[PDB]
């Protein structure tokens, strides 16, 4: 992304099912922004979005998506960082 800074932001799932396909995990992502990287290991599997503000609208939904009669878990692996020190003026 342009507007923001940090860029892709990495996505944690858990509870993947058998007839999960990295594609299957990619598109759904696909729907609330674009996916660049895609893998399923562990009974996990990662996605990286394109912006940050994407990952969330998509996390917020898939979360609990009832896939193939389960309930996959999503969380935002890359947490939010708030600066404490400093008004951040510029």
């Amino acid at each position: 992304g342009s507007s923001g800074s940090s860029g892709m932001v990495k996505l944690f799932i858990g509870n993947l099912p058998r007839e999960a396909t990295e594609q299957e995990i990619r598109s759904l992502f696909e729907q609330y922004g674009k996916v660049l990287e895609c893998d399923i290991i562990k009974n996990y599997g990662f996605v990286h979005i394109e912006d940050k503000t994407a990952a969330e609208d998509a996390i917020r939904n898939l979360h609990h998506y009832k896939l193939h009669g389960v309930n996959i878990n999503v969380e935002a692996s890359k947490n939010k960082s708030k600066a404490s020190s400093g008004p951040s003026s510029g």
